[PDB]
């Protein structure tokens, strides 16, 4: 069982070509309290600007920390900040404008961890609570690499391997019984639709207890789940003896930007083993029923305000908006108050997961979701069993519409935050840009 070892004491870290270096272990997963003050210096070790970002951390610009504020090759940066999450698994990682997905995608991605009163609901960190961060790569050679063609740069770069955690092939030998999986989407730009499957048997289902922001209300049970770049979802299944697959089962990518999508070498709606579970002996039974920490109600929004993700050209935008280089300081969206946000995808475009810096998001409802979406959905809202869980990286295909509510707290204002696409190549390519809390 091949997981990031936990780090107690993060307090320096530094950015490698590898990855994040800290007490000689490379990637950590650093695990917090909620409440707790956190107090860590960033050495940038690269020969190129860099800055870490604490995704879905509810934390001031300057510890966000916003693409601005990026160092150079030798230089440092310190956060300090009081850990006000709640309980949930998410990630550290590379920031700088338009050089994020290579330092991302060459290594530099850890977790983090914040648990609070119960919420290892009786599991143990590489026991049976494992993080399954799934990444793909472009092995030539045996070596990844990175080397995105200006078509990659608009379609999102594809590996031709998945792995877990670092591992190729990767395979866990298991004692039977309870197993809550965090399942992380590590890859620069790949969608999967994961389910766990009995080797040559039947779809084990799989008991939705948490995502992005943390708990869900209660469990629910899926056969089969998407999960775009940046999204988190925790899993409880039960294991008997015998072999099991994490895999990625078909559906349409719907790659309608450029025609009808490019040719590759692993299809990203193509049927594949991403991990391999062999569950042998009798393990410890660890009983799942209550959640104790519900996420809250959505606030009542005052205005309503409607973003379009298309394609300009070569250029994806965002209300035909992108990122300055030449401005990271550029406020391309003033707002204030609580706001229901009315996301609109393209037609002739490509599912995009969007993600808000600084300010958590309730899904409000889809419309006009593909079928393969739709089906999975569990309310008259069309909302997916992820889209009951408070969020900050939502996924949104082409033709459909995602309303969400978010509260841009006072407390805030004055503040830049980034809204941007998770595919790194969009990105890179600019499909950014500034909330400007007013
Ligand atoms: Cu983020
Ligand atoms: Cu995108």
């Amino acid at each position: 069982a091949p997981v990031p070892p936990l780090i107690k004491e993060a307090t320096y870290i530094e950015a490698t070509a590898s990855g994040y270096m800290a007490e000689g272990v490379l990637n950590p997963t650093i695990i917090l309290r909620r409440g707790q003050r956190v107090d860590m210096t960033l050495k940038n070790k690269l020969t190129e600007p860099t800055i870490v970002h604490w995704h879905g951390f509810d934390v001031n610009w300057h510890n966000d920390a916003h693409p601005s504020f990026a160092i150079t090759p030798g230089e440092s940066y310190n956060y300090s900040f009081d850990v006000v999450n709640r309980a949930g698994t998410y990630l550290y990682h590379p920031h700088p404008h338009g050089l994020t997905a290579k330092q991302f995608y060459m290594g530099q991605l850890g977790l983090v961890i914040v648990e609070d009163s119960g919420s290892d609901l009786g599991f143990k960190y590489g026991v049976n609570d494992l993080p399954l961060v799934i990444s793909d790569r472009r092995f030539i050679g045996g070596a990844p690499v990175y080397n995105p063609t200006p078509m990659e740069m608009i379609a999102g770069f594809l590996g031709n391997a998945v792995l877990v955690n670092g591992v190729k092939d990767a395979v866990f030998k298991l004692s039977g019984g309870s197993y809550r999986l965090r399942l992380v989407n590590g890859s620069n730009a790949r969608l999967y639709m994961l389910s766990i499957v009995k080797k040559n048997g039947d779809v084990v289902p799989m008991r939705l207890i948490a995502v992005d922001q943390g708990f869900l209300a209660r469990p629910i049970e899926v056969r089969a789940l998407f999960l775009a770049p940046a999204e988190r979802a925790e899993v409880v299944v039960e294991l008997g003896e015998g072999v099991y697959l994490l895999k990625n089962t078909p559906f349409d990518p719907m790659h309608l930007e450029m025609g009808h999508g490019m040719q590759e070498a692993l299809p990203e709606g193509s049927e594949y083993t991403i991990a391999t579970f062999l569950v042998e002996g009798k393990g410890e039974a660890v009983p799942v029923e209550a959640l104790s920490d519900p996420p809250p109600e959505p606030p009542k929004p005052t205005r309503t305000r409607r973003f379009a993700l298309s394609l300009s050209g070569m250029q994806w935008t965002i209300n035909g908006m992108f990122w300055n280089a030449s401005n990271p300081l550029f406020e391309h969206v003033s707002v204030e108050g609580v706001e229901l946000w009315e996301i609109v995808n393209d037609k002739a475009s490509m599912p995009h997961p969007m993600h808000l810096h600084g300010f958590p998001m309730w899904i409000i409802e889809r419309k006009d979701s593909p079928r393969q979406v739709a089906e999975l959905a569990v309310d008259n809202r069309g909302r997916l069993p992820t889209d009951l869980g408070l969020k900050d990286t939502v996924l949104i295909w082409p033709g459909e519409t995602v309303k969400i509510v978010v509260n841009f707290d006072a407390k805030k204002r004055g503040q830049l935050f980034p809204f941007h696409c998770h595919n790194l190549e969009h990105e890179d390519g600019g499909m950014m840009i500034n909330i400007a809390v007013k």
